[PDB]
């Protein structure tokens, strides 16, 4: 049902004394849209290659030459590979493509094995690419792993080897773009966790700050799964909390009021990060949310006490520095480090956005800084899991970008931003940066092989050239907007 299937069939309808039928069929494959799977290509490869090689032998046409010599690349181009199964199935298909019969058939037909989209080339580059893929995924696997070794990795660094220029001819191929999606989905999530761990373990931070960070980690990354080292680290910090930060029992509204306060109070009352509720009759003090609590927090991370930061009638946290650092950020690492370090975790952004926007249009400048940071932050957090150098992130970004106007168009003025101000900040640090110049390089490579076949055939223009150009142009526009 795919491209190769239709081709094998079509070529298996004989008609070789009429080079013109053979050409139409091949030209159709050149422009086909049918996706294929590794097992599918693997089952059809030898027959497909043999039929293409035989097509050139009997018609001597330029289309047949190009097909046979570049079949490996053309077959891989529309490949649908299930990345949950890793590289093995791809390597297994490459083993078939690269087998002795492929060389024997091309040689006997008097054609090359060495085209830029040929079997030798595809075996070498895709093998290398798969090795890079495997290396990219050999980083932290679990939240448990990251907590133990909280390495901070720039999101851009992870898929770096996979989109380097030597792999330019593979870039627009479906399995590559699918693989980029897979790598991003399995690596990016760890950055905010690693960043929060660094704050929890930061000996220059106050005990209360460190305790609250531990709770954000338990809530965002562990839920109900107990990690003993997280457990110990929260307990140590909880035990050292300045008692001045807590509201005295017996004062009005002293009981935890919001879900946040109950969750925090329960963990503090038990010295246990995984306790999130208070059974009735159990006394537990809540953290103060008055302006005086700010002196009990770290100046750069007050928002980590999100209940205080959200209590806008009583307390104004200082978000000017974090908002400044967020604005100045020109990469995912920079902006996410600015957010998380200041206590603007995913959940806190969600809460502070709600709290500030519920007061619009009449916001103070200090409230604007909190709201701006929380609005941009929520958008950054949403995009981060998808972040990468390929088509999937372009699509994920566009989806997010389309929601900004209906969400924020009416509060941007109140937030003190110009028209499109949210998108203008988000684009500065999170805009997709795919190396789409690879698409052009890939086309250049294919046309060099077309031009080689044109010369062997003794022409200066071929239908092959026009079909392939039409195909590549459709892909370039329809996928990348080029
Ligand atoms: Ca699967
Ligand atoms: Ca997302
Ligand atoms: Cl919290
Ligand atoms: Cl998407
Ligand atoms: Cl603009
Ligand atoms: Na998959
Ligand atoms: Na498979
Ligand atoms: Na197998
Ligand atoms: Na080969
Ligand atoms: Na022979
Ligand atoms: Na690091
Ligand atoms: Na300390
Ligand atoms: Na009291
Ligand atoms: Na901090
Ligand atoms: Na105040
Ligand atoms: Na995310
Ligand atoms: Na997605
Ligand atoms: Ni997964």
């Amino acid at each position: 049902p795919g491209s190769m299937e239709a081709l094998v069939r079509a070529l298996e309808e004989a008609d070789h004394a009429v080079a013109t039928v053979v050409q139409s069929r091949i030209l159709e494959f050149f422009m086909a849209a049918g996706r294929e799977t590794p097992a599918g290509v693997r089952g059809l490869w030898a027959r497909a290659l043999r039929l293409a090689c035989r097509a050139y032998v009997e018609t001597g046409t330029c289309e047949a030459a190009v097909l046979a010599e570049n079949l490996a690349g053309l077959a891989l181009w529309r490949l649908r590979h299930d990345w949950d199964e890793g590289t093995a199935p791809l390597l297994e298909l490459l083993g078939v493509v690269n087998g002795d019969d492929t060389t024997a058939a091309l040689t006997e037909a008097g054609l090359r094995t060495s085209a830029e989209f040929g079997p030798d080339a595809m075996f070498r580059l895709v093998s290398e690419w798969c090795a890079a893929f495997d290396e990219a995924l050999a980083g932290a696997r679990s939240a448990d792993d990251v907590l133990a070794a909280p390495r901070v990795v720039p999101p851009e660094q992870t898929a770096r080897a996979l989109v380097q220029p030597r792999f330019a001819t593979l870039y627009d191929m479906d399995f590559v773009q699918d693989g980029l999606r897979y790598v991003a989905q399995h690596t990016n999530w760890a950055l905010p966790l690693a960043l929060a761990v660094r704050q929890m373990q930061n000996e220059g931070l106050k005990p209360l700050t460190r305790a609250l960070f531990a709770l954000t980690i338990a809530d965002e990354f562990f839920h109900d799964r107990q990690n003993p080292t997280l457990r110990e680290q929260f307990a140590e910090a909880a035990r050292a909390v300045d008692e001045a930060a807590l509201v005295p029992v017996g004062e009005v509204n002293a009981t935890p009021r919001t879900a946040v306060e109950v969750r925090v109070s329960a963990a503090l009352a038990h010295g246990d990060a995984y306790v999130r509720e208070l059974r009735p009759g159990t006394v537990a003090r809540r953290l103060r949310t008055d302006q005086g609590v700010l002196a009990l927090l770290d100046p750069g991370a007050q928002a980590v006490h999100v209940a205080a930061a959200a209590d806008l009638d009583h307390t104004q946290v200082d978000a000017t520095g974090v908002w400044e650092a967020v604005q100045a950020s020109a990469s995912p690492l920079q902006v996410v480090e600015a957010l998380v370090t200041a206590g603007f975790t995913r959940r806190h952004c969600d809460l502070l956005e709600r709290a500030v926007l519920d007061r619009a249009p009449r916001l103070t400048d200090a409230q604007r800084a909190v709201g701006c940071t929380a609005v941009v932050g929520g958008v950054v957090h949403r995009l981060l899991d998808d972040y990468g150098p390929g088509l999937d992130y372009v699509r994920a970004y566009t989806d997010v970008a389309d929601t900004l106007e209906p969400l924020y168009g009416d509060v941007t003025a109140a937030l003190g931003l110009p028209e499109k101000g949210v998108e203008h900040v988000v684009r500065h640090c999170m805009a997709p940066r795919p190396p789409t110049e690879h698409v052009g390089a890939a086309r250049a490579a294919l046309l060099r092989e077309v031009a080689a076949a044109e010369r062997r055939a003794g022409l200066a223009h071929s239908a092959a050239r026009e079909a392939l150009n039409t195909w590549l142009a459709f892909r370039a526009q329809s996928r990348w907007g080029l």
